[PDB]
């Protein structure tokens, strides 16, 4: 372990000059060992501190909390000599070790039995991973439930806009609170290589590498994309032998509907070609059965056996029923909007995905997505949506088929 992972392994220790605290603050970089000795740090700290009492684990939701933090968990305490046992379905955990238990409920930020529960429940100590991306209203909750005597609250997370609501009140009010603030960078990472680091590097330019490689709380303003480079990223429209395909579909009969036909080749995606009908623009609204009979003639030419399906938004289910009707496989896709911008900036940079030279509206588009300032400076970043109707079916592309 580096240095500044063992300091959040030992700092709540009696030893320890910083036990006094209240609680604790990681953040920084990705892939930095943050939420691994985070987690392990605070079942240490709660086995030890505690007996028979309950505790809270937070994720943006319950099986993104999974993902990340409880099962390298499971097998971390298993291995230390912490016997688990992991009650899938009412989510929580009785962790057990020396003759002492304590019982670990899991919770997400979004979820309908996250709320009904925490505004019950009694705990004595509370941990929150990517707390940034989750309501503030959950974690003022959370914090009034730790009501133990002694009780510690421990927050994780990656870097956001600095008039984010965890940036402005958690963290400038860090003494008021009594709270302890490690910062990590890649390097407090000992298990990664050197060439393994400048990888990760690659893979952000702007706004993205200032926040996730270098872990500061930098302001996202103007150009979204800025990364996009006719250089390096438009190819001309000549046929190639692609290997599989999708079309991508951002729907609306009221704003602009697109269609993209995505293709592999060389281990590269190539947006073959764009469909683009504005209906206010053209003055004539678009049928469902206009627009499947379209997105025939769009297809015509490519290999059915090849075609792997539609990627559509969930929010088009008037769409959705009937290319299933039809017999075509849908894909709903991952909607969620700064992760799966987050994954295009990383595809463009990487050269995951190239263009040909006939998606037009396509790059009009990427010179014009801007961050919303009003909101930005609020601590909210998102796009401004407007002339994102391209740029969100490449987004819906990206997320769902490139990105886990
Ligand atoms: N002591 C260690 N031994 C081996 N691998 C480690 C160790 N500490 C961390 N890692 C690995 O380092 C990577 C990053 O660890 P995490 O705790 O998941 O990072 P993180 O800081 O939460 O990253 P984000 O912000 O969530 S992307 C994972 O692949 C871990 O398995
Ligand atoms: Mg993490």
């Amino acid at each position: 372990f580096s240095k500044k992972q063992l300091k959040v392994l030992t700092w709540w220790r009696k030893a320890s000059p910083v036990s006094d605290k209240d609680g604790i603050i990681c953040d920084g970089s990705i892939r930095a060992g943050k939420t691994i000795v985070m987690s392990f740090s605070y079942v240490m700290w709660a086995m030890d501190t505690f007996n028979e009492q309950n505790f809270g684990m937070a994720g943006k939701t319950i099986g993104a909390l999974r993902r990340n933090v409880i099962t390298p968990l499971k097998r971390m305490l298993k291995s230390r000599g912490y016997r688990v046992k992991d009650h899938r379905a009412d989510n929580y955990l009785t962790i057990t070790f020396k003759g002492k238990t304590n019982y670990f409920y899991l919770f997400g930020g979004k979820d309908e039995s996250s709320q009904d529960l925490i505004q019950g429940i009694t705990l004595a100590g509370m941990f929150f991973d990517e707390v940034a991306l989750m309501p503030e209203s959950f974690v003022n909750q959370a914090t009034a439930r730790c009501s133990v005597d002694g009780a510690k609250l421990w927050f994780n997370c990656n870097p956001a806009g600095p008039y984010h609501w965890f940036k402005v009140e958690y963290l400038d009010k860090l003494d008021e609170k009594n709270l302890l603030h490690l910062h990590f960078t890649m390097d407090d990472n000992l298990s990664l290589s050197k060439q393994v680091k400048e990888r990760y590097q690659r893979m952000y330019k702007g706004v993205f590498y200032q926040r996730y490689i270098l872990g500061l709380w930098v302001l996202a303003e103007g150009i979204i994309y800025d990364m996009f480079d006719q250089d390096e990223h438009v190819v001309p429209t000549v046929p190639r032998p692609y290997e599989k395909y999708y079309v991508s579909c951002d729907y609306g009969t009221q704003n602009p509907t697109t269609f993209g036909l995505w293709g592999l080749y060389n281990g590269v995606w190539y947006k073959v070609k764009e469909y683009h009908y504005d209906g206010r623009k053209e003055n004539k609204q678009k049928t469902d059965q206009e627009y499947y009979e379209d997105l025939m003639k769009f297809i015509e030419d490519i290999e059915k056996h090849k075609f792997k399906g539609v990627i559509v938004d969930p929010s088009a289910a008037s769409f959705i029923a009937l290319l299933r009707q039809k017999g075509i496989k849908v894909i709903k896709a991952k909607n969620d909007v700064l992760d799966g911008i987050r994954n295009v900036a990383t595809a463009l940079n990487k050269k995951m995905i190239l263009y040909n030279d006939c998606c037009k509206e396509t790059f009009r588009e990427y010179s014009s997505y801007v961050w919303d300032e009003k909101a930005a400076e609020r601590g909210e970043d998102k796009p401004v949506k407007q002339n994102d109707h391209q740029l969100d079916a490449d987004r819906y592309f990206v997320n769902t088929i490139l990105f886990g």
